[PDB]
C-alpha cells in the first residue's frame, strides 16, 4: 500500500501527493535507478556498480573504462555494461559526456530489460521534456548531444529499429537534462548520475517537505515535515548554499521554471549569505570553480592547498557565514579527512557548525552528515562529551533524513555506543 500517488497539479505539470498523513522520517518510496553511471570526476575512483571508493579498482578488460571494487561487482554489472562496453571501446580514447553514457544505458535497459520497478509511478516515456520552453541555444546544445550519442553508440545502435518504439533522441536528451539525479555517496561527494522516473514526479521547493538520500545507487524518499492527506510532496532540487538569484538561474537554465515560493519572493537568507566584502567573496566564488572541479576528481591535496590560501590568506578574509567562505571550509574539511589531517579537519568542521544550523533548517541530510563528521572527529580526538552531543544531534537529524534503511545510520549507532562506553568509564 503506497503512501503517495501521482496527480495533475494546477500549474506545475504532474506531481506527487500524500495518500495518508505523514510524519517526519517516514519512508515514502525507495528505488533503484532505471539507469545510472559513474560521473566524470569519480570515474576510475569509485566502483562503477556500487559507487564506493577503493584504493585499487579492477578494470573491465574489454573496454578498460569500467572499473570495479570486486569481481562480484564486475560480474554483477556485466548485463547492464555488455552493450556499452563495445561502444566505449570503439570510442577510445574519447569518453562521452555523462548524459550520453546515461542515455545509452536507458536505451539498453528499455530494449533488453524487463519493466523496471523504478517506473512504477511514472516512466521515462512520461517524463517532462519542457521542449516548448527551450531557447534556441538550448536546442542547439541538445542537437549536439544527439549527434554525440549517434557517434558513441554506432556499434550497438545503427537505426531506429534498435531504439524503443517512437523513440526520439532529441526529446530523450531534453528529458535527461531536466530529470537527472546527482547520486551522492555517504559523505555527500557527488559520484554518479541516474534516472529515477517515479521519483521524478516530485516538484521543487526551496523549503521542501520531503528529502531524498542515496545509499549507493539506491534512493530513499522520506518526509521531513508533517504532511496532510492530499498535500503535494516536494524536494529541493538544489544545493541549499545558494542565493535566490543563483537558484533562479539554475531553475531557469536546467528546469525551465520560475520559482514562486516564499523564500524566492523575499530573498530569504540572501543578505546573510553574502556578508563580508563583495570584492573578496567575488574572488572566492571565482576560485571555487577550480576548487569544486578538483574536489569532484578527488584531488584532495590540491583542494586543500587552494582552500588554505583563502582560509589563511594574508589578504582580506570573509565571515564563516558567507556561503563562499563556508564552501571553502567544507572542501578543506573534506580534504583533510580524506588525507588523515584530523586535527585540521576538526578546526574547519567546527567552524561550519553554526552556519550549517542557519542554512539547513529543520532536518536536512547534508547537515546530518556534516554534524556526524564533526562528532566523529571529536570522538577520535577524545572529546567524548562534545562528540556525544554532536553524534546525538546527527542521529536526531539522520533518523529523519536517512532512517534505518540507510547503512550510514548503523555506522552512526556504533559511534554513539563507542562514545557512550568511553563516557561511562570516565
Ligand atoms: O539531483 C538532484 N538534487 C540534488 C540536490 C543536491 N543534493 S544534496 O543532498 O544537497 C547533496 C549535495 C551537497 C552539496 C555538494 N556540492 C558542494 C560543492 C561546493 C563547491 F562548489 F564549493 F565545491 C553536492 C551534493 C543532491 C541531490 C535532483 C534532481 C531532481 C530532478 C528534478 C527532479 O530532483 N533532485
Ligand atoms: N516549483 C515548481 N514550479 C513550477 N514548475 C515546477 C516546479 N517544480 C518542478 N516543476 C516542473 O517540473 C519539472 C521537473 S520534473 C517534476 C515533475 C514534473 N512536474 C512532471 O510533470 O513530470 C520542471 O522542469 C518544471 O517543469
Ligand atoms: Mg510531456
Ligand atoms: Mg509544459
Ligand atoms: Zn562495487
Ligand atoms: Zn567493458
Ligand atoms: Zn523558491
Amino acid at each position: 500500500p503506497l503512501k503517495v500517488e501521482k496527480f495533475a497539479t494546477a500549474n506545475r505539470g504532474n506531481g506527487l501527493r500524500a495518500v495518508t498523513p505523514l510524519r517526519p522520517g517516514e519512508l515514502l518510496f525507495r528505488s533503484d535507478p532505471l539507469a545510472y553511471t559513474v560521473c566524470k570526476g569519480s570515474r576510475g575512483v569509485v566502483c562503477d556498480r556500487c559507487l564506493l571508493g577503493k584504493e585499487k579498482l579492477m578494470r573491465c578488460s574489454q573496454c578498460r573504462v569500467a572499473k570495479y571494487c570486486s569481481a562480484k561487482c564486475q560480474k554483477k554489472a556485466w548485463p547492464d555494461h555488455k552493450r556499452e562496453c563495445k561502444c566505449l571501446k570503439s570510442c577510445k580514447p574519447r569518453y562521452p559526456p555523462d548524459s550520453v553514457r546515461l542515455l545509452g544505458r536507458v536505451v539498453f535497459k528499455l530494449m533488453d530489460g524487463a519493466p523496471s520497478e523504478s517506473e512504477k509511478l511514472y516512466s521515462f516515456y512520461d517524463l517532462e521534456s519542457n521542449i516548448n520552453k527551450l531557447t534556441e541555444d538550448k536546442k542547439e546544445g541538445l542537437r549536439q548531444l544527439v549527434m554525440t550519442f549517434q557517434h558513441f553508440m554506432r556499434e550497438e545502435i545503427q537505426d531506429a529499429s534498435q531504439l524503443p518504439p517512437a523513440f526520439d533522441l532529441f526529446e530523450a536528451f531534453a528529458k535527461v537534462i531536466c530529470n537527472s539525479f546527482t547520486i551522492c555517496n555517504a559523505e555527500m561527494q557527488e559520484v554518479g548520475v541516474g534516472l529515477y522516473p517515479s521519483i521524478s514526479l516530485l516538484n521543487h521547493s526551496c523549503d521542501p517537505n520531503c528529502s531524498i538520500v542515496f545509499n549507493g545507487p539506491h534512493l530513499l524518499l522520506r518526509a521531513v515535515r508533517d504532511i496532510e492527506v492530499g498535500e503535494e510532496l516536494t524536494i529541493c532540487y538544489l544545493d541549499m548554499l545558494m542565493t535566490s538569484e543563483e537558484r533562479r538561474k539554475q531553475l531557469r537554465d536546467q528546469y525551465c521554471f520560475e520559482c514562486d515560493c516564499f523564500r524566492c519572493q523575499t530573498q530569504d537568507k540572501d543578505a546573510d549569505m553574502l556578508t563580508g566584502d563583495e570584492q573578496v567573496w567575488k574572488e572566492v566564488q571565482e576560485s571555487l570553480k577550480k576548487i569544486e572541479e578538483l574536489k569532484a576528481h578527488w584531488k584532495w591535496e590540491q583542494v586543500l592547498a587552494m582552500c588554505q590560501a583563502i582560509i589563511s590568506s594574508n589578504s582580506e578574509r570573509l565571515p564563516d557565514i558567507n556561503i563562499y567562505q563556508l564552501k571553502v571550509l567544507d572542501c578543506a574539511m573534506d580534504a583533510c579527512i580524506n588525507l588523515g589531517l584530523l586535527e585540521e579537519a576538526l578546526f574547519y568542521g567546527t567552524r561550519t557548525m553554526e552556519p550549517y544550523r542557519i542554512f539547513f533548517p529543520g532536518s536536512h541530510p547534508v547537515r546530518g552528515v556534516q554534524v556526524m563528521k564533526v562528532g566523529k572527529l571529536q570522538l577520535h580526538q577524545g572529546m567524548f562529551p562534545q562528540a556525544m552531543k554532536n553524534l546525538r544531534l546527527a542521529f536526531d537529524i539522520m533518523r529523519v533524513t536517512h532512517g534505518r534503511e540507510h547503512s550510514l545510520i548503523e555506522d552512526l549507532i556504533l559511534l554513539l555506543e563507542e562514545c557512550d562506553a568511553n563516557i561511562r568509564a570516565s
